C-alpha cells in the first residue's frame, strides 16, 4: 500500500475564482484489507472538510482510494503544510505524507520576449520566445494570445534552476510566416505570485 | 534495485573521449553486447551508503560506433536484468538559432544570450557557450522537450555584464550532436 500526495495547479492558486485542491492517493490496497481512513492536518492542526472519492479496484485487483481537500488560496501561499495520514490494517504504521510550498522568498519573474531570428525566416514556420527568468518558486504558468484569443501552437520548457537560486523558462510560440509578417501583434501571458493581480502580459511584433 | 545509465552525450560524439554505461545497484555483473556477450567491464568496488546497505556499480566502456549504430547493452546482476541502448530513429539535425536580448532586459545589468536549438534527433546533445576561445561560466541549459513532430528542443541561456555585450565580444553557441557534420557545429553573436 503506497501514498501519493499532488499539489494544487499552479493557476488554482492564483486565481480566487478557481478551486485549489490537495489529493492524497492511495494504491495497491488489497481485497482482504481494503477499508482506508484518511486524517488530514494543516500545519499539524486536523482538519474535516477533506471529501473521500469511493475507492475504484483496477484492472490488477487493487484498490485506489483519493481524498481531496480543498485549501485556501492564501493558505497555500503563506506556505502552510499539508498532512495526508493514510490508515490501512494491512500498514504496521500509517503512512504520513507532507506537501507544502516551496520554501523561499518569492522573487519576480522578468518576461523577455525575443523575436525569431534572421536565420530562421528560410522556413514556412516562425517561433517566436518568451522569456521568463529569476522567479521563485517555479509553481507558474505560461500562455500565448493573439487578437484577443488564445494560441494553441507553443510549447513551454520546464522550470531551470539558475546560478543565483532563482528559476528560468522559454515558452515557444511556432505560427505561420505569413502571420508574422502581417504584423499580428502576439502575447505572451505568465502568472505566478510575486507579480501583481498574480499577472503579467509581454507583446511581441514586427517592427 | 538496479539502474542502468547510457553514457554522456559529448562522450560518444568526440573519439578521443572514453563513453561509459553505468549499471548502479556479493554481487556480479555480465554485460552483454546484442546478447553477445563481453568481458571488458571494470566493477569498482564499492560502497557503504548512509541507510545500512549497498552501492556496488559496475562500469562498461562501449565503442562509439556501436552506440551510435544503437546495440543493446544488457547488464546482468546475480543475486534482474536491465537494458538500454540509443534512441532509435533517424538522427535529424539540429538547427542552431542565436537570439540576443530583449529590449527591456538592458534597463538591468546582466544580458541573457539565448540560444535556440530545436529540430534534432535523439535527444541526447550539448551544447557549449565561450567567447575568444575561452569557455564559459555563467550559462544553464533546459532539458531537451519533445514536439508536435516529434524532434526536440532546448534553450541555452548566457549571462555576462552588459559592459561585455556593449563592448562588442563576440559570444559562441557550441552545439555537439550525432547528426551534425563533425559532430558539431557553431553560431556567434554580437552586437551591432
Ligand atoms: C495497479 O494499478 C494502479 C493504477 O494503475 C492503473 O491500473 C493499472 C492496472 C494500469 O492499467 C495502469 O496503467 C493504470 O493507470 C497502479 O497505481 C500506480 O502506482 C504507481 C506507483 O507504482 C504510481 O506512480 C506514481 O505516479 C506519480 C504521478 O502520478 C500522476 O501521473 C500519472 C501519469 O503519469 C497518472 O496516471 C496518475 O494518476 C497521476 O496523475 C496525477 O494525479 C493527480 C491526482 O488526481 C492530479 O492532481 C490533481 O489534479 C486535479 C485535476 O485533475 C487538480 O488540479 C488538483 O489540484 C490536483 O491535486 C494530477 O494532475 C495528475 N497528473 C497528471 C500528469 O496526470 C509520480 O509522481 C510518482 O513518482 C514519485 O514516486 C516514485 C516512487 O513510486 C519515484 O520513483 C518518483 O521519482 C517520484 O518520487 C517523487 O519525486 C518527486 C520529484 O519528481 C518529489 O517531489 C517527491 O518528493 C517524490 N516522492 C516520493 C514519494 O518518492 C509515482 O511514479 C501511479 O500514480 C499509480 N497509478 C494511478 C492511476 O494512480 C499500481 O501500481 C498497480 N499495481 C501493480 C502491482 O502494478
Ligand atoms: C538507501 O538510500 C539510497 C541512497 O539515497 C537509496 O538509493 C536510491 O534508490 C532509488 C530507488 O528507490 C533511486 O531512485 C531512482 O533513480 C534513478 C536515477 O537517479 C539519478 O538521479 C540522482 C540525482 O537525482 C542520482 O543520485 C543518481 O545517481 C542517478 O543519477 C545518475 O547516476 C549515474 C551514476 O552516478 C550517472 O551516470 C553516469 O555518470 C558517469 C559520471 O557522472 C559517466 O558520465 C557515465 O558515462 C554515466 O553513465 C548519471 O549522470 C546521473 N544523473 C544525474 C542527473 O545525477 C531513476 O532513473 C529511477 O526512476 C525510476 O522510475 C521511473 C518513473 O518514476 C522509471 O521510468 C524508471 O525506469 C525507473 O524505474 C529512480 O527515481 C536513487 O537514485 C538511489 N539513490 C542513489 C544515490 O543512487 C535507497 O533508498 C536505499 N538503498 C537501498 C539499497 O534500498
Amino acid at each position: 500500500p503506497s501514498v501519493f500526495l499532488f499539489p494544487p495547479k499552479p493557476k488554482d492558486t492564483l486565481m480566487i475564482s478557481r478551486t485549489p485542491e490537495v489529493t492524497c492517493v492511495v494504491v495497491d490496497v488489497s481485497h482482504e484489507d481494503p477499508e482506508v481512513k484518511f486524517n488530514w492536518y494543516v500545519d499539524g492542526v486536523e482538519v474535516h472538510n477533506a471529501k473521500t472519492k469511493p475507492r475504484e479496484e483496477q484492472y490488477n485487483s487493487t484498490y485506489r482510494v483519493v481524498s481531496v481537500l480543498t485549501v485556501l488560496h492564501q493558505d497555500w501561499l503563506n506556505g502552510k503544510e499539508y498532512k495526508c495520514k493514510v490508515s490501512n490494517k494491512a500498514l504496521p504504521a500509517p503512512i504520513e505524507k507532507t506537501i507544502s510550498k516551496a520554501k523561499g522568498q518569492p522573487r519576480e519573474p522578468q518576461v523577455y520576449t525575443l523575436p525569431p531570428c534572421r536565420d530562421e525566416l528560410t522556413k514556412n514556420q516562425v517561433s517566436l520566445w518568451c522569456l521568463v527568468k529569476g522567479f521563485y518558486p517555479s509553481d507558474i504558468a505560461v500562455e500565448w494570445e493573439s487578437n484577443g484569443q488564445p494560441e494553441n501552437n507553443y510549447k513551454t520548457t520546464p522550470p531551470v534552476l539558475d546560478s543565483d537560486g532563482s528559476f528560468f523558462l522559454y515558452s515557444a510560440l511556432t505560427v505561420d510566416k505569413s502571420r508574422w509578417q502581417q504584423g499580428n501583434v502576439f502575447s505572451c501571458s505568465v502568472m505566478h505570485e510575486a507579480l501583481h493581480n498574480h499577472y503579467t502580459q509581454k507583446s511581441l511584433s514586427l517592427s
